């Protein structure tokens, strides 16, 4: 669909089988959600936002669905304040961005 | 200008006679700008994001061109790592997320 940015660009997500809302967000390079139940293996990361760092698990290979779309790959899990989607995902699903 | 997101979707931009280079972000709502020197005076206000909060100076009706398109707006500035433009400029330069 096309998004103008009038509002927050915000998107229902299936992940882990739990739905969630996520902000699509061209300035991050990663996506973060915040703390979830996901199984499996994770490192930990720490990343740095406006404000300072955080500490994040790092999940690799993680089937997010975004849409209607679908895709696979790392998610950091953490104390955000939103779910951030970054544009690891953006590009499997082909978002571009327009002016 | 049609933006994939396979890099990050940096612009040049000129404010106050700096030219500068910054994210385009559909995250923000804001646009928030390293420190620099702007004419004027200004009203202190604090935005939170990762991390958590940081203090910074918003500056209204300020112009701001971002490639050929120019564009008045508050703009805040402060200890950001990263300039950014937000959605408030985004707005204003026509720019949509398409997917
Ligand atoms: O911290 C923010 N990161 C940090 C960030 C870093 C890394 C990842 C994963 O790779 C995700 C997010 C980005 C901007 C930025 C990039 C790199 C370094 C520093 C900053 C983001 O792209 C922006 O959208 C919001 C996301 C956000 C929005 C609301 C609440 C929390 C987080 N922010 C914070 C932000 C908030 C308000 C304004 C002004 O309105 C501008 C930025």
């Amino acid at each position: 669909p096309q998004v103008t940015l009038w509002q927050r660009p915000l998107v229902t997500i299936k992940i882990g089988g739990q739905l969630k809302e996520a902000l699509l967000d061209t300035g991050a390079d990663d996506t973060v959600l915040e703390e979830m139940s996901l199984p499996g293996r994770w490192k930990p990361k720490m990343i740095g936002g406006i404000g300072g760092f955080i500490k994040v698990r790092q999940y690799d290979q993680i089937l997010i669905e975004i849409c209607g779309h679908k895709a696979i790959g790392t998610v950091l899990v953490g104390p955000t304040p939103v779910n951030i989607i970054g544009r690891n995902l953006l590009t499997q699903i082909g978002a571009t961005l327009n002016f």
